[PDB]
């Protein structure tokens, strides 16, 4: 599923991301835009053979099991396939674990490079939250 901007904002708010670990909703929407262009079925293979999955491009190196990342971990206790659903629930629950791991939203390189320190409120402008 390819979400619209305000539609993912509404879904992320409905699923408890607004201000999670102190990150306003606009941070999460910005991160999803630049990780996946709001596409829940986004996948990208990393150089090391791990893969990033879903709207927040969660990595099989640490977070989910895909059976093809020798010696990775599965810290969200989910098949990576759970992170490609049209329902953003598994991606949100795993994103809540990641953002708690010590580095906050810096875990998402596109967030650090494209969203961090910007006017992230712009991402929820004109949306009924
Ligand atoms: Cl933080
Ligand atoms: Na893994």
């Amino acid at each position: 599923k390819v979400f619209g901007r305000c539609e993912l904002a509404a879904a992320m708010k409905r699923h408890g991301l607004d201000n999670y670990r102190g990150y306003s909703l606009g941070n999460w929407v910005c991160a999803a835009k630049f990780e996946s262009n709001f596409n829940t079925q986004a996948t990208n293979r990393n150089t090391d053979g791990s893969t990033d999955y879903g709207i927040l491009q969660i990595n099989s190196r640490w977070w989910c099991n895909d059976g093809r990342t020798p010696g990775s971990r599965n810290l969200c206790n989910i098949p990576c396939s759970a992170l490609l659903s049209s329902d953003i629930t598994a991606s949100v629950n795993c994103a809540k674990k990641i953002v708690s791991d010590g580095n906050g939203m810096n875990a998402w390189v596109a967030w650090r490079n494209r969203c961090k320190g910007t006017d992230v409120q712009a991402w929820i402008r004109g949306c009924r939250l």
